[PDB]
């Protein structure tokens, strides 16, 4: 069966549409705000000579937090999310906010070099760059992985926007009080999505694959974790990170 989306339905994806073209610039015109980019001499790919320059680092932490700031009104936008308490609606933005993250990069990923290109050579992100923000390739491999499995799903902007909410509005969180609501939030999107995909999406299994990356991103967070725990023990790190981002990871 194929139902037809309802109103609602309708409404939802036109809300989301339009908080993530409101949330998403694909221009990265503010990115000559950040600390600049620098790149040190690693083609060895050092743990010692990253960690005591962590070259990198100001400008990937600038790109984070102001992608942070960009998910947070990106879900105070998705139908429900406000009539959680303030308490749940922060627990599940700073559990979800790397994994959203990771989810809306996709749009600046190139298969075309395996790198994250957000316009000229200096807003290129690719594996070298993240080593030299302090992570390692437990992370970054499988993190590029992800990336381009997700680029082979081919998601419609619509389909790529309710996944962002789904993650956002998981009843599965640690902490989260009513999860309950959470979940009846959650069940709106996600019937929407799969009522979506039914309907609209042609021919040639789109929501199970999308429901594995909402699993792989959960690993990938737990990875981000355990790393971001390593690099905040570096003296000085707190001064290249944010405030945003101390909190949210700390
Ligand atoms: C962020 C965005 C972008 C890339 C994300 C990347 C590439 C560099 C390395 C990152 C930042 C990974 C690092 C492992 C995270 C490390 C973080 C610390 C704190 C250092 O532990 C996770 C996601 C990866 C660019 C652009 O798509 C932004 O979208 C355009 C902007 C619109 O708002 C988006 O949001």
């Amino acid at each position: 069966l194929r139902p037809k989306l309802s109103e609602e339905q309708q409404r939802i994806i036109a809300i989301l549409l339009d908080a993530h073209h409101k949330t998403y610039d694909p221009t990265y015109s503010d990115f000559c705000q950040f600390r600049p980019p620098v790149r040190v001499n690693d083609g060895g790919g050092s743990v010692t000579l990253e960690l005591s320059q962590l070259s990198m680092l100001p400008h990937l932490a600038d790109l984070v937090s102001y992608s942070i700031q960009k998910v947070i009104g990106f879900a105070k936008m998705i139908p429900g999310f406000r009539d959680l308490t303030s308490e749940d609606q922060i627990v599940l933005l700073k559990s979800s906010a790397i994994e959203v993250i990771m989810l809306r990069s996709n749009e600046s990923f190139t298969m075309d070099d395996m790198s994250w290109t957000c316009g000229n050579q200096d807003y290129k992100y690719r594996v070298s760059d993240v080593t030299k923000a302090g992570h390692s390739l437990e992370l970054i491999e499988p993190l590029i992985k992800f990336q381009v499995g997700l680029k082979k799903l081919n998601l419609h902007e619509e389909e790529h926007v309710l996944l962002m909410a789904i993650c956002i509005v998981s009843p599965d969180r640690p902490g989260v009080q009513d999860a309950a609501l959470i979940e009846a939030i959650q069940d709106r999107l996600s019937n929407t999505l799969q009522t979506y995909i039914r309907c609209r999406h042609p021919p040639p299994l789109l929501y199970a694959k999308m429901i594995q990356k909402l699993a792989d991103l959960r690993s990938l967070n737990e990875e981000h974790s355990k790393q971001y725990r390593c690099l905040s023990f570096q003296p000085e790190c707190s001064m290249k990170l944010t405030p945003l981002v101390l909190e949210v990871f700390g």
